[PDB]
């Protein structure tokens, strides 16, 4: 596990591969979505959703961002 430990994200005191930082409420706790790059979007997102007690409506949003991290259409790309 963790052959490379370069970019890890801290959430509530724990470190994960890539946790996402979610803003939507102004003034209050920030939402962090801890994703391991070998885990499924809908699962990882569901994990945080049930963990922080969020609405199932959020699951697609968080999961899709998860995907793009390893996909590359929104922030990935890497194009000429």
């Amino acid at each position: 596990a963790n052959q490379q430990t370069s970019g890890k994200v801290l959430y509530e005191g724990k470190e994960f591969d890539y946790v996402f930082s979610i803003d939507v409420n102004e003034g209050g706790p920030s939402y962090k979505l801890p994703y391991n790059t070998s885990d499924d979007p809908w699962l990882t997102a569901y994990n945080f959703l049930q963990k922080n007690d969020l609405n199932p409506m959020f699951l697609d949003q968080v999961a899709k961002f998860i995907i793009d991290n390893t996909k590359g259409q929104m922030l990935g790309l890497g194009n000429p």
